[PDB]
């Protein structure tokens, strides 16, 4: 059974969102187009759900004021909204499914926290957490079960941590970031000193990482600091699982960057850039504004212009999808040399 | 330590031996290295190189494998079971497992008030319990370990060191995880806005991993926006790993380390992935199905078999264009053989 | 807060050095070759720039003897040094931007240590590091925060391990030693017995994982135990971030493993080994010393003589960059064939 039920009014009254249909219709609960029922709240998504919209059973649909305007004359329950849709269905989202916290508010009696460290007003702080020398927490910050907060790092104001997290020295994290569990921040970058034919000495890594405003980082994905320069992520980008970002690494602003991906080191990404799942980028090189990378392409040059790109080497996707497509018909253009072999006369 | 007679062994076992029964053996050890102290075993038409001229003072062999040897003057110990198993039966007789020492329900664990924690369970140091939690008989949870809010750990589960279970999930019963595994990191979907830019949206989907699943280290399964992941039971996953939001993996199931599954595809039953291997999101893998290594599957795979390649082809297929690019410099003279037949005058 | 603002004359006196060029030369940090200004102390230490010098505006530049002899035209201010030039820019970084700790000396109260675990002099462990029965901390060892050394592992003097690293039971780490946060270091092989109805049985892991001397290991980097005998890893190899060595896997000496790379059951890496990042390397294979292997390689057979190799499958580099050509050259190579198949005969 569920949580609650609404009146598609008393929803829309309570979403501060416009809505056409019948105000009496009872909702109670959340469900994606293409399977929801009378009972449904759902939401369009400005694709071509034409025909995903007119065959809808949703008892409510969350659509924006221009896509109303397009199909104004159709039987349906309608939430109008200016906000994106998915916005506004979340806000629906949370009246079926409330988020919760671990249970533990406030600076918990467990937390160490350094004398010199700086914790400002109304964070939270769980179970077993490290606050190291000089650090400073900002305002409404969560800092999760035993993450680490490094020498001298800063965390702006909202942040979330989220548990095993690792931050390391001289990071500096900034306003509503959120890292996911085991993440780790400013791993020392794989860099070395050759010596004595071919053997490999240590060297410190002492550039900070920089993490802007409002930039997302997936569960144990570690990005590694510069050696004297800083490994920089831009405003608004977010960061998938496990990926690999390296030393001395820039990605820009609204960039994507999906689960195991890797970044080498000395790379920089352009904004409104995607990179797909597994795919992999040189060090040393340039990644343009708006290039998107299909998942397991492997970056090997500078991509100077943006459009979709793919494979290893990676190629704008027109040559790779015809690279596909001529070795696929090798034996059928082999049968054609082979005709054409035959034909040996006088 | 002790030691053992092929007699006093094959009667161990039960199993039929053969050769002298008087041989003492006082270890395991692989196939090639074995000497007269040693028990191996052959389970390969790709490791029979080594058994001709192998000095293993017991041979663990299968009765099919056997009627090949049995020519040879070796000590062999024959079943009708998995050789490897039995092998498994000798090492367990040599090698004993370790725990940390720290019995039972330590002090240092922080278990919320509102938990539950049921009778002999192992709760390691600093590792912590969240609210609403359920913690299973005969658990182990790990140290420094982290059980989210409302979450279920089924009976005889056995979570290592530093695991994040976040809220909502539940682990069914007989689960091993290893150590920094993270169940329940939130997908990764967003909601795209006017200028590009990627709007958070809280995940609040459950992960439910069924009976006597297995989770490898570092790996990362992430929950669904409001439906569920699953991971059904017998499946094992290994190390690296990610597991996207909403994905589905059928039960018996084996993902090799690395590899890769993307939002919102389901995975059949009995179906092996091999490391390295992604898959792209929206998709079925029917049951069945054994993708190699480094494998790139972009489009639902309908019938079972063995795949391989990027984009995924049947075995037979990449295996013949593989070889068929290996041979365009051939491919190539001979049709520069035919643009020199162009002799053709008058 | 170093603010710090040296002469070219100061500088090379702390780096005993010589120098060419204004003495008087005020250098206020460092810089990478193509951006470094008349503040900046840079470094050459590959012909791969050089490019980059004639042009150069850095206020000091370290170069080698031989790189001088080559350059002596130039009107640069150069530290003149017969070591390698990063070593010795290294001296400079660390002037100008200090190692900083966590604030935590000695053994930090909140640490678990079991009565039967072994601590020797001069070690630092961190706020809710975990050390269990019978396991061993070297001299002058740093133990991070919430890190876990298991039973019976030992961590050998100067090891330096970065908090949440899980050191599992039956594990022996080296001296010298650095562990970046999160690297697992002993999980359970992948190993099963698959049943005729298709389930499969989990085979106990009860063999060791010996790190040895001068070893790095980074960030959540998972390291696999053998069924019964040691995974290892040897003398000066440094592996990257995000790994998987799996069970039994051998790495020889000196060798260099990049991100996200992998390597499956019972396989053999010799000595001086490169394998490049996302690269991937089958079970039960050999990789001969001196072998570099590309990013993303796919190694399916054993590597048994030195060079380099890329592609999946792995092929020498001179078969691999042929065959990118050549799939390249298909709508070319087709097309002569479009000419030819207009004959008359
Ligand atoms: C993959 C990649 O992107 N770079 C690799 C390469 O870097 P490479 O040796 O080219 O230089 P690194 O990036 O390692 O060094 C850090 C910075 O030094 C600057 N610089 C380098 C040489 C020089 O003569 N003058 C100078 O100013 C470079 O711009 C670089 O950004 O080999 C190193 C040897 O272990 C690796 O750590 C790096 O991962
Ligand atoms: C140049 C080789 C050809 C194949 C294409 C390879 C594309 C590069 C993949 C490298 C993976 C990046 C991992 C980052 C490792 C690091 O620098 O720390
Ligand atoms: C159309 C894709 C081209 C190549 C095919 C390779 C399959 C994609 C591999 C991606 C694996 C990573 C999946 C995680 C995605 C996520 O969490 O959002
Ligand atoms: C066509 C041949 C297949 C492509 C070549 C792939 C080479 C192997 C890549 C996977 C590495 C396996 C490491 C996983 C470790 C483990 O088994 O636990």
């Amino acid at each position: 059974m569920s949580q609650s039920t609404y009146s598609l009014e008393q929803l829309a009254d309570f979403l501060k969102v416009e809505f056409q249909g019948n105000g009496a219709t009872l909702l109670s609960g959340v469900e994606e187009i293409e399977e929801a029922k009378t009972a449904h709240i759902t939401f369009l998504d400005n694709e071509k759900y034409a025909k995903h919209l007119k065959s809808s059973e949703a008892g409510a649909i969350i659509i924006s004021r221009t896509q109303f305007q397009k199909y104004r004359d159709l039987n349906k329950n309608f939430l109008i909204t200016s906000e994106s849709p998915s916005l506004v269905f979340q806000k629906c989202l949370e009246l079926f499914i409330t988020p919760v916290d671990s249970g533990f508010p406030g600076i918990h009696p467990t937390a160490v926290i350094h004398p010199t460290a700086i914790i400002e007003d109304h964070v939270c702080i769980e179970p077993y957490a490290v606050v190291c020398q000089h650090a400073h927490v900002g305002s409404a910050c969560h800092i999760g079960s035993g993450s680490v907060i490094g020498a001298y790092s800063t965390v702006g104001e909202h942040s979330y941590i989220h548990p095993r997290v690792v931050i390391r020295e001289r990071v500096s994290i900034g306003k509503r970031v959120i890292i996911q569990p085991g993440a780790v921040i400013g791993s020392c970058g794989f860099g070395y000193v050759t010596s004595a034919f071919g053997q490999h000495k240590h060297l410190k890594h002492l550039g900070k990482v920089i993490i802007e405003d409002d930039v997302e980082i997936g569960a144990n994905t570690t990005i590694d600091r510069g050696r004297f320069k800083h490994s920089v992520v831009r405003e608004g980008s977010k960061i998938d699982n496990l990926v690999q970002i390296a030393h001395q690494v820039e990605v820009g602003q609204h960039s994507m960057i999906v689960a195991q991906a890797g970044i080498a080191g000395s790379t920089k990404i352009g904004n409104h850039v995607i990179i797909g799942g597994q795919a992999g980028i040189t060090g040393h090189i340039c990644i343009a504004d708006h290039v998107i990378m299909m998942a397991q392409t492997g970056v090997t040059k500078s991509i100077t212009s943006p459009g979709i790109y793919g494979g290893a080497p990676a190629r704008p996707y027109q040559e790779i999808h015809r690279q596909v497509a001529k070795v696929r018909n090798l034996p059928r253009l082999e049968e054609r040399i082979a005709a054409l072999e035959k034909l040996v006369q006088k």
